[PDB]
């Protein structure tokens, strides 16, 4: 009997990974076959500038559990397991890394949390041990400022080593967003989430030498998808320093009237450069929050998800 | 015979509504009887953190007219609505409230007053009564100032509780609307509109801490959906700034040549402040008219509603 | 026989039109009878708030010919003409009045200008005659203005009163758009176009007190969904400005350095002030930029239009 | 045995082309019949003010090969080439010019290099030569300032001259863009890539006045569609000049303690201007940072692009 019903997909980004699949792969079977599951693995070619694509043919020729998203070009890593998980088919869908530097064995920890009704499970490291004072410090002051920004709540040391429940995977997929923070969409999607804890080996605990633009650009990413705040706080500050430049030039008034001392030439220049910043910058206030409107009308997130129903029939 | 046509939906929108299930739908069970017409009640789970579900679930067991729509996440009272309506299908539907705030009893009369030829029946209260004076004034003003600033005509005292013909509701989901202020968007669907005159018990008069940013943001939002002239304002502003720099430097070279006093240093820094204070201002304006426009395009609001055809089919 | 093929739509947007229901009618079937060709006439009620439809049911009844499109609200005439439009199947359409201040017999002249092979017929009148001073030199002024700034070349004297082709007709289907300037869309949806001179008679010549913000800001809708040089110029300005007070500078320092006199304060500060507005000038010209191409973006305007194919089929 | 299969598609944009079609055809098909595959020739009239579109329904009717498509108006080359491109149904598509500029020879040159499995092959001329010295450095100096703010790499001397297979075609055809910047699309779309080089006649080696205000508009298209930096900088130049505001404030306050001066007028001026210029700059650029958002999301470019696929079908 043939099942024709994947319950579980592995999709692997892959960019330069000759001399790692064979380890890979069978790191992977023997995870994968205990399951006593049907499976599927979903191996993103990301544009690899070496033999990857030719031992991923070799491989997709003898097992047939291997299928290969060839890219056009490398769109990086995200957009390889978006395309991936576009392309996955099974119940539960995980991401995996081909260096195997988040251990395959977790899979099944991850499974069983999957079969007691969650539908998102997190691999967290329980420390982050290798990483700089430095990057730490800048994580743990980004998650901050993104919980107290935004209404999400990312949980902590999360990568993209997790379990998606097909639901969530269509809950992901609806929503249409070319400026995605990934973290923050599933959190956004908030379904019967829990995480699994693990420790990174120390063969992959810290080397990197982190882009802090690229980081940089990535919570600008994050902060700006799920908050409209740095929009709207200019209309605010705008309204205070016009009040400010009126409260100004009521005090040089009231000291021309009752000292007899007209206003020096350069207070009055300082009142006409608060009011007019202070009425600029409510109109940059005003714009910013019409762009903010404008932003939520294009990333078009669904107004709802609905995980369950009752009665009733799933719309189209 | 099974009618298979549900006359009449009963929306309500639930978080953590354990111990108010039972006397709601006894109560609603009591007024929808008599009405002698099939119905339907989807309540909407909007996320609860108690015993909510599950109760629901007991009732659906029983009830066959319960219906559960189960949100993944707290998507919030207006948003479960919007789901709670996208799932009904009566010819009618009726936003109402678990607790029971807004007397179940006047459905009746609200069926009445569909039955005469109107689509949307408003529920309004007779007076405000246990609202604070400052709620009562900052309402005013502002149902004042989004009469004035918009062309639509938000009727006073109109809360959720009201009656859509399924004409209505279609033309409500006609709105794909991330941004919505669903009282402006009743207004905006004019159809056939009444309201019935209902006095709120003093069990549910006046309790309640208002947080006066999310009504700040509230208005915010209704003024801005419907209205650009906040963008509008400042190109005029900036012209009219410009011209009063103008005027003074004129002023002043008129001073020079006929008292033959060379301009003051302060004179010509405030000229120039206000020149470039008013050309950044009309750019700020120009900038506003532009995404006023973006704004209007990616509301993507319908250009007309069609209430009724004679000789004609409905365009898809 | 039964040709099912309506030849020429006439299509009527209808405000508060009762007592002339009779008078449009007969001169319509009139003008059409001759003709000897399949039409209907598509009234549009845009909200009327008096027995407009009722009449316009009693003339439904008995004559096949008429169709109404009951607008759930009063859109305006323009929106009332596109819904009549979007409702029209004629392979020609033309949108006329309900006080025939157009006459209906150039309707006969349009056909045969449009049996020539033009897809687009309007009816200009000859000369504004009746319209004042104020109004003529105005519409003259913006003409050439959007001659000027944009690329399509709007005819003058040209009012809703046309023939549209059926292509045309689709052809401004084709252009999903909240903030339509017609003059401007018809423009740019060249076909084949002529137009047919006519006289409007002195009982419609002048009479109307224009309400000149409301047509400032149809003015500003044309030029805006038609041109981006007003969010273009700003960056020229801000490099200009930018570039006068690195001149300034330069020859202030010169002026110390050659005459031994330190920079006094308020040169410093002029310097300051142009060198700041000019940077911000050039940061609201990019943001202009940017937003004109977001606007063409969400605009959705089709890249081509296709008016005739040898050999190959058309596109879905 | 009729394949009804096109091998190839010659998409021609055609404006006021007559007096050349009989010495291009003869051309093309010199070329083309040794070919020895079945080919289509597209030819696109671009609203040609002269005897073109009848000349070409002359070729049409007695040659089989020949189709046209009749835009409704004038929309430019590129346009043109975007509109004969979606009528092609080839599996490689070649655009060619009337005028014969790009010798129609190389297209098996071209042919050949889509055999080698190559996806783009654009044809490149060797030198630029003919070209003015203003000319050339201008477009290196474009090329260069694409290449560093862009992750998009444009081959030099590439002309609309090329060869798309029809996969790199349908990549295009899933780019929804209305400002399209076709050198850095192609670009984009990262398929197996190649050129061949050709030296261009003399006959067109140079005569050309070029209007440098449209290719400034053309550059600026360019940058704006693949950067985002000019939108990024300005928050960081404002955040520059508030630090250098706040560190003058403080210098001026140490200054009026260890000296005991008090501060005069014009550096609080000054501190002032600074301070409101850096908060406006900082305003603008978060308000670019969301614009450029907004531009991405309305863009609507896929994600990715697959090339390939093994054990998957392809997504709708
Ligand atoms: O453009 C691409 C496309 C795919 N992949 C795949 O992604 C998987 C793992 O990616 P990897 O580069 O090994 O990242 P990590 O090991 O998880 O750690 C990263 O941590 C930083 C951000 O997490 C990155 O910037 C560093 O490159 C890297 O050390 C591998 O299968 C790769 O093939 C890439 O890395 N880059
Ligand atoms: O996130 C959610 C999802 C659903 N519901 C449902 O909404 C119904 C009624 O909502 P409720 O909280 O009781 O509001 P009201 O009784 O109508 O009065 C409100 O008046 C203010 C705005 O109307 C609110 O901010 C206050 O929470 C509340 O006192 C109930 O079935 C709830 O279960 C919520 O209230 N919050
Ligand atoms: O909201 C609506 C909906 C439909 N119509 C119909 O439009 C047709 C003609 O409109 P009308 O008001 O008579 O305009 P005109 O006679 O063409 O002249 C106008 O010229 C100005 C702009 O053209 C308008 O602002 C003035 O109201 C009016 O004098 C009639 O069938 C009306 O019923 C309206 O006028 N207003
Ligand atoms: O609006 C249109 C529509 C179609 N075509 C067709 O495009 C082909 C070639 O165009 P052409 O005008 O001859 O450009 P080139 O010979 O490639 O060289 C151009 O180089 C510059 C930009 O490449 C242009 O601005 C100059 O007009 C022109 O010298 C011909 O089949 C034309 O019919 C146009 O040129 N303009
Ligand atoms: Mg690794
Ligand atoms: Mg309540
Ligand atoms: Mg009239
Ligand atoms: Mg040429």
């Amino acid at each position: 009997q043939s099942n024709a019903t994947i319950e579980l997909s592995i999709v692997i980004p892959m960019y330069n990974e000759e001399d790692n699949l064979e380890h890979l792969f069978a790191r992977l079977l023997e995870v994968l076959t205990p399951l006593k599951i049907t499976y599927e693995i979903i191996c993103v070619n990301d544009g690899s500038k070496d033999k990857t694509l030719k031992q991923l043919i070799d491989c997709y020729q003898s097992n047939r559990q291997i299928k290969i998203v060839n890219l056009s070009r490398n769109f990086g890593k995200e957009i390889a397991l978006s395309a991936g998980i576009d392309y996955a088919q099974g119940n539960a869908v995980i991401p995996i890394d081909a260096d195997l530097q988040d251990p395959p064995e977790l899979i099944h920890e991850l499974v069983d949390k999957w079969r007691e009704g969650y539908d998102i499970v997190y691999a967290t490291r329980r420390s982050r041990q290798g990483e700089t004072w430095v990057k730490q410090f800048t994580a743990k002051m980004f998650y901050k400022v993104i919980g107290r920004m935004t209404e999400i709540k990312i949980p902590p040391n999360t990568g993209d080593f997790r379990l998606m429940d097909r639901k969530v995977v269509n809950a992901i997929k609806q929503l249409p967003e070319r400026t995605r923070f990934m973290k923050g969409l599933f959190a956004w999607v908030g379904y019967r989430q829990t995480f699994v804890l693990f420790d990174r080996e120390p063969r992959f605990q810290g080397q990197t030498k982190w882009n802090y633009w690229k980081l940089w650009n990535f919570a600008l990413d994050g902060i700006f998808s799920f908050s409209l705040l740095p929009l709207k706080v200019w209309t605010y500050l705008g309204s205070i320093i016009s009040l400010l430049s009126l409260a100004y030039a009521s005090f040089l008034i009231l000291k021309t009237i009752t000292l007899g001392v007209d206003v020096p030439g350069y207070a009055s220049l300082m009142v006409a450069i608060l009011f007019l910043g202070g009425v600029q910058l409510i109109s940059l206030g005003v714009i910013g929050e019409y762009l903010g409107r404008v932003y939520e009308e294009v990333k078009a997130r669904p107004l709802y998800l609905v995980s369950d129903l009752w009665g009733l029939e799933y719309l189209p």
